[PDB]
């Protein structure tokens, strides 16, 4: 019944913000789960970048060594808001610190140069579906994958079908041991998100998040694996979008959607 606790406090608001959110929030050591919109599509963003080095490091558990081997790459690699990868240009990076920057600062140099390595965004998507999610599709590349067109299907998932994957990621079997853990650590580290699910969980909570922003259609995310003091993981996934490409994206709403949906849960 968790849904209709929060079916009229979410529709507000996305009336309030301009546009759609889509919220799904799972609480694993309860079963329970809160949805919103949680089966329609919303446009990846950079939130892809999670599934991304996830994807690595399982390939990383065929391809010994895979983590460390460096990566030299071009001027031409750099592509607008690499910020990382543009302090290693005259060095290269691994594969481990590109897949960290894509994580931890949406580096796109780095999406783009891993992305080539694991066969372009159908590769990507193939490692989705091995893990159960046909949902989840990637088409393009940074910076073309962020249009966020109304109706495109291209490079979008559900929230549903985003937490489920990351629940299988960080918590079940879906990557070995070590992998999972620097996947979830990857994810701690992250600096994108102090404003969206972050902003919206006790201090003394663990989190682990990944961000999306793609600059139009009022269409931002975040999606994060959340560790309660003592308790049972909550795994969450917030998209937004709206119907003008002039519209703007909003962090307060992505936190209050957060919030929501936790108290949904009821552990808040
Ligand atoms: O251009 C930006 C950026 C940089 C600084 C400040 C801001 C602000 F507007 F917020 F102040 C935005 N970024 C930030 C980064 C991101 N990752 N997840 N959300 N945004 C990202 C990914 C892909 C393309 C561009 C970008």
């Amino acid at each position: 019944m968790l849904t209709n606790l929060v079916a009229e406090p979410f529709a507000k608001l996305e009336q309030d913000f301009g546009g759609s959110i889509g919220v799904y929030a799972m609480d694993t050591g309860s079963g329970a789960t809160v949805s919103y919109r949680a089966e329609e599509r919303f446009p990846l963003c950079s939130s892809f970048k999670g599934f991304l080095a996830a994807a690595v490091l399982a390939r990383s558990q065929q391809q010994a060594g895979l983590l460390d081997t460096p990566i030299r790459y071009g001027k031409n690699a750099l592509v607008p808001w690499s910020p990382i990868s543009e302090k290693y240009l005259t060095t290269g990076m691994t594969v481990a610190e590109l897949s960290a920057a894509a994580v931890q600062y949406s580096d796109n140099a780095a999406a783009n140069l891993l992305l080539k390595e694991l066969g372009g965004p159908a590769g990507l998507t193939a490692f989705m579906r091995s893990i159960g999610d046909t949902t989840f599709r990637l088409d393009r590349w940074e910076l073309e994958l962020n249009s966020a067109i109304p109706g495109d299907a291209r490079d979008t998932s559900s929230p549903r079908a985003v937490t489920e994957s990351l629940q299988k990621l960080t918590l079940g079997s879906a990557l070995a041991a070590p992998q999972r853990q620097q996947f979830v650590d990857w994810l701690k580290g992250n600096t994108t998100g102090n404003h969206r699910i972050r902003a919206a969980v006790p201090a003394d909570w663990a989190v682990g998040d990944k961000t999306g922003t793609c600059g139009v259609y009022g269409t931002a995310n975040d999606y994060a694996v959340v560790w309660p003091t003592g308790r049972a993981p909550i795994v969450l996934a917030v998209y937004t979008r709206a119907p003008n490409k002039d519209d703007k994206h909003s962090e307060a709403v992505i936190a209050a959607a957060a919030r929501l949906a936790l108290e949904g849960l009821g552990v808040n």
